[PDB]
């Protein structure tokens, strides 16, 4: 986890965390777990979807509750700061793994 100060104005700052593989992959194990005590579907004795099938039915939505079980790490990071307030989440974002090649191929004329 990275941590990176934006700004400060006055007693007001921002912060922006970055999450590495690891966390995510951990947030993520949280959110099966969630969802397994919670919704039952055709197919699956209650509590055991696995990973693959939430992510799948759930689609983009699956990200939204990994990004919950992320911001469960920040509050134990300001811990030693005096706070008026709960951090309030100014933004969220997930990227899944992506892949990228650029070829250059030349047809006969």
């Amino acid at each position: 986890m990275e941590v990176k100060e934006l700004e400060r104005d006055k007693n007001r700052v921002v912060l922006e965390y970055v999450f590495g593989a690891e966390e995510i992959a951990q947030a993520e194990d949280k959110a099966v777990r969630y969802l397994n005590q919670r919704v039952e579907i055709p197919g699956f004795r209650k509590g055991r979807i696995p990973k693959n099938v939430l992510k799948m039915k759930l689609g983009e939505e699956f990200q939204e509750y990994t990004l919950d079980f992320l911001m469960d790490l920040i509050p134990d990071t300001l811990k030693d700061r005096k706070l008026i307030l709960s951090p309030i989440v100014t933004e969220r974002e997930l990227k899944d793994v992506t892949a990228r090649v650029v070829v250059e191929v030349h047809e006969e004329p």
